[PDB]
This record gives structure tokens, C-alpha cells and sequence, in this order.
């Protein structure tokens, strides 16, 4: 239910799409049509528009409005874009530092694997992410 994690939730809803802005390097979470996932500073990019949806309270899907691909994290902690929703597509959306949004792999929740962007714009691998990093901090902006 709580998945052994705090339950501080961020404000806001899923009514409209959003951009997931990463504090770390100022990148927007990007889901490439090829299943590639990274971050870009280009506000005009057509693959940064994401529609979040709540499966259950605090659990979301992050889907690309452009491609329809779901954000996901594999068994080895690699983030990728899935054509279909599966257990690797669910994330625990939580409030962080009383301000930001963090996304913890539900499948790998016990290991604290988050979605995160490096200063260079490249995704981090599950095991490389951790509480306290700027890489995991996101700001949902209107498109």
C-alpha cells in the first residue's frame, strides 16, 4: 500500500500534460520515439510533452503525448520507453524537499531506484540514484 515509503504527495493534478523539468542540469525529461530516454534543454522539442495518470493514489504512469510510449525502468535499472503499460511503467510520485517531485520505480521500490537526469542530460541507472541528489528532483511545468 505505502510500499515502505513516506506518503508526502505533491500538489497538482493530471488534468493536463506537463513537462518534467530536472533541477540538476535544467533538462526536460525526453522520451525518444526509438524507446530512448534522456533530457534536453530545448523547450521546442516535440518529445518532452508527458501526460501523467494515476493508477492508484500516489502511483503514476508517465506517457508521451507525442508517441504514446510509457516511461519505464528495466530489471537492470535502465530507463526506457515502453509501447505498452506493464509493471515496469508504474512510479511512486512523491513530494521531495517540500517542493519537488520524485519518481521511484514501483517494481524496484525497495531499492530506492528513481528517475533521474545527470547534468549532462543523460538518464541515471536505478542503482546510481539516491535520496539527496539533485538528479532526482523534478518540477512539473505546464506545456
Amino acid at each position: 500500500h505505502h510500499h515502505h515509503h513516506h506518503f508526502n504527495l505533491p500538489p497538482g493534478n493530471y488534468k493536463k500534460p506537463k513537462l518534467l523539468y530536472c533541477s540538476n542540469g535544467g533538462h526536460f525529461l525526453r522520451i525518444l520515439p526509438d524507446g530512448t530516454v534522456d533530457g534536453t534543454r530545448d523547450r521546442s522539442d516535440q518529445h518532452i510533452q508527458l501526460q501523467l495518470s494515476a493508477e492508484s493514489v500516489g502511483e503514476v504512469y508517465i506517457k508521451s503525448t507525442e508517441t504514446g510510449q510509457y516511461l519505464a525502468m528495466d530489471t537492470d535499472g535502465l530507463v526506457y520507453g515502453s509501447q505498452t503499460p506493464n509493471e515496469e511503467c508504474l512510479f511512486l510520485e512523491r513530494l521531495e524537499e517540500n517542493h519537488y517531485n520524485t519518481y521511484i520505480s514501483k517494481k524496484h521500490a525497495e531499492k530506492n531506484w528513481f528517475v533521474g537526469l545527470k547534468k549532462n542530460g543523460s538518464c541515471k541507472r536505478g542503482p546510481r540514484t539516491h535520496y539527496g541528489q539533485k538528479a532526482i528532483l523534478f518540477l512539473p511545468l505546464p506545456v
